[PDB]
């Protein structure tokens, strides 16, 4: 019988030495494009904090924190955020801005930890609940329907519901899945969010598993610039995998996550969208107030 | 012809979901294997207070930082210190417990970075040296010897070295090995420096290549208190590897990172030791005073 | 840092004991799936006899040989016959065969060896050429594209191109999979060669990047007739891919091949087959006549 | 949660492409060492036949087939033997020698089969029993003990011992364990049974789990002659592990086999082996007569 013998289980972590990947090509590249998510968007910036103000919104919870980004832009603003996220790799960023912050009273009032949107009721006290949850830039559909039945997406998405104050707003988005499925062809770098300053070529593969869309992966060769010899750029590789939310079934989901008892918009860049449009937007916004 | 597709590259992190190898089985029992094995000896912090107190030690490097045990120890005692470890999944748990404290001047003050011992001298500024550097805990072992050669031994030792302050102090430990490689068995708990709840059994597997130990692996069988049915233990394993550092190879390893420009000791448990004494230390302390 | 240590490496083989993945779960009920599917159906077994004949074809190639019940039936009705494939594991089942009735003197004089479709003129003589080649059961389907463009199909079919005769016959087959790509489900068991005995469902999955479907694949869930309790069937699964040829390109690939030195006709199921025509074949059966 | 996605199941195979490892280096360099044994040693020819001659041996079962070697010499020698291995990879080699030597009626009358020690007595029909049964190479000592106490090693030997006539012979062997557990190092190419015409270096790795010896893994690096630039050779690697069988344990259990009906003697190379001989034999064998 053939014995594979790892020197450590996969998971544990040890004193002196780095963790388990945290140093392939993979890895590397892949915290280039991270930390490439910087430049945010002056129509971006612009939206958010005009639906928010326009609603009076105060306390707000990011619950696809990441890095930080869009959290540190509302304590700036002044709003009392709480961020949550259930990586580590990326968590580690956001709270080493807060502690280099720490000082900048509002840094250190920002409460940022671990939570799970399938776990997050029980995560996060929702305490009367908040004015605004955002979970905005495709954080969403990195969340596989390992059932089949999409019963995850339906309890993850009731869960980020449930934080949502009465009278209050969630805002959250997705890529256009119904341009992908249809051109096969993820463009790169059509961002509306924050400008890329990386150049990154995409291939997307699509599986059909009978038939019905099961997930869009997308190999990102990131060229980066002072790896070769007389200051030519090395380009490298990672993967990342997504569900392919349809508008329709999309707009389905979230108005049952509310029960029906919420108003519902969807932009199409940051502006309107009327079904036949001209413009193919790169993202649809969902903004769902609960009126009830 | 085979392919095998992955949905994400090893070592990528994304905003929905738990990060590769987190929630595994394996790391759920080592979790609460470095838990409850946190919880300080008398002996031990009487033994390491009494040193650096001795020797007018103000300014400390801990070099193997983990959770922070052994700083937080010496944070609250007045030290200045600072802690690097490689590990980030164990930096987690040192950061999260400075925050908490944040309040307190002490934990305010205490820094704790990212370093590997093989660039150490990249990633810490030193400046004039530390006053003693500490890598307590069994952690040298955990940095296996790749290139057959110690020459990785070599240079990490060297970059510990390079940290202490001439007069300043160098602290480091190892299993003893010598019995381990005898006897093949490194019982479980007699542990010097924390006081272990848990109830584990260890194998221990001893690899050896054209006639070197060239490694020692231990699978932990932990006993887990509440997880079985009618209140019964539930139980599960991990594992984890170290590189057999004999006492006399040690002993000179660790003189030639100083260039012979030390002075040097080895506690027993933290008595002296000499040869062939009744006591057989399951730890060797190497206390070095740099002398240029 | 981490390594991974194997008992033996993969590939190798060793007296005591069963090869490496010889007895999983999957290779047994794939063994259930080649054995019992290897029953030809009395369309087939008349159909391929009367092309032969009415070509007046003495020697032929089996360039797909598998357990060999394509060679066998030709073999019986007194063809010269010489089958290649480059699975030996499936081999194993002709050569056994051979061995069986080696006894009665058409199958002393059987030939089957190894040969792959991309070295096959290295590794079969062809002399002045066979008079038929047969590639049939979907298996030129099997060879994927590992490298984007088709140059391995090109390759392979050019080779099978060059052992036919001139004024010999070139009989090679597909699965309709302009049909399995419109419906994404390859239905189980609509099979024109052979009659199946086990009940399956199969699963298809599709694969397409930066828009081109690139592979299918089968999961089989196979019904294993007395596995379970009360003589109850036991259930296992097996997986295998495909690359879906289409009929047109595949047209174009194998015309090219013949460096259009060919006439070239296309069987509906064995029927003769025009566009649109009302029936749906399960399988394109192309019969090519080199010219010279 | 991570998928890996396979192309097809670990152990399926597929008509036009090579099996799963096939053609990786390690299976090239093994291909070039199992095609090495060839070359047997007049010492080797010499004791066995002789040993056989003198007890009347005719009807011989060699439980170790492998490529055919020893078995085709008792073949050529006018023995009727039947040979059988569990590994198909090696099965082939004997299989394709008696194919191309089926007219010489010798080659006819050899049955070679699949068998396994662990299922030998109902793979095998003992008929009478056969007057010899040889496993010569250190061919049983790759069979590894999954269950830690060493049960599947006493079943397997049972049942070889099942296949011996009273009055029969059991000539079973293993490398000197002894001597490469005490030196660390399996020294290449001092064989006693082929001529080695490969030059090879070997690392060898024991195991010790808790306090006993569980695996000898031998990494060979192969020097294959052709493979450079100007004629140069190049060098390639596979691996094979063992059960470290030393002497007096394997006396145990191979007279435990018997029920201790049975008279055993233990030769050192070829000669006789008195312990504490200076003479440390590379191989020792085991030559039991059923005396019961
Ligand atoms: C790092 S996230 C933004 C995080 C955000 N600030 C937050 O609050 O969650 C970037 C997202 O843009 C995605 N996206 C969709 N199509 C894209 C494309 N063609 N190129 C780059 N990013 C694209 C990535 O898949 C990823 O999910
Ligand atoms: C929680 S860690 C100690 C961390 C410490 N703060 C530092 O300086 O890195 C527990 C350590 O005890 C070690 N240990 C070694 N042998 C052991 C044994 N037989 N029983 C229990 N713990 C053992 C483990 O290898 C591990 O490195
Ligand atoms: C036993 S093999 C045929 C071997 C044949 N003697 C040859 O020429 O290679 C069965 C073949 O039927 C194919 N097949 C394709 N689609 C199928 C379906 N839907 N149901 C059953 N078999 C299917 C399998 O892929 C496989 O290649
Ligand atoms: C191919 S087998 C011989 C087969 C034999 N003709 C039969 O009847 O089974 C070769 C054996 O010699 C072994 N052996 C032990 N020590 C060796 C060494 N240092 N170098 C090469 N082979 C050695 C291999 O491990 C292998 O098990």
């Amino acid at each position: 019988v053939d014995s594979v013998y790892r020197t450590r289980s996969l998971g544990v972590a040890a004193e002196g030495i780095p963790d388990q990947y945290a140093d392939g090509e993979a890895a590397r590249v892949w915290q280039l494009y991270i930390g490439d998510t910087r430049s945010r968007t002056a129509e971006y910036k612009a939206w958010l904090l005009g639906l928010l103000r326009q609603h009076g919104c105060h306390r707000v919870l990011d619950v696809a924190c990441g890095t930080g980004v869009d959290s540190i832009m509302l304590v700036e603003e002044g709003f009392s955020v709480t961020s949550v996220d259930a990586s580590d790799k990326m968590l580690k960023y956001a709270l080493k801005e807060r502690w280099n912050r720490r000082k900048e009273p509002a840094f250190d009032k920002w409460v940022i930890e671990e939570a799970n949107w399938l776990t997050l009721d029980k995560d996060v006290p929702a305490g009367d609940g908040f004015d605004a949850v955002i979970c905005l830039g495709n954080s969403f559909a990195h969340l596989p329907d390992s059932k089949g039945d999409q019963s995850e997406h339906r309890l993850a998405l009731k869960n980020i519901a449930s934080m949502v104050r009465p009278g209050g707003l969630l805002v959250i988005d997705h890529r256009n899945y119904d341009y992908i499925l249809s051109t096969g062809c993820a463009p790169p770098g059509k961002n509306i969010y924050y400008k890329s300053d990386l150049t990154k070529d995409i291939t997307t593969s699509v599986l059909t598993v009978n038939n019905k869309a099961h997930m869009v992966t997308l190999d990102y060769t990131v060229q980066v610039p002072g790896a070769g010899r007389d200051g030519a750029p090395g380009f490298s590789k990672f993967r990342l995998s997504y569900y392919p939310h349809c508008l329709a079934s999309f707009t389905e989901l979230v108005q049952e996550a509310f029960g029906g008892r919420c108003q519902h918009s969807v932009l199409g860049d940051f502006k309107p969208y009327r079904p036949g449009q001209a413009y193919v937007p790169c993202y649809f916004i969902h903004v769902l107030k609960k009126t009830g």
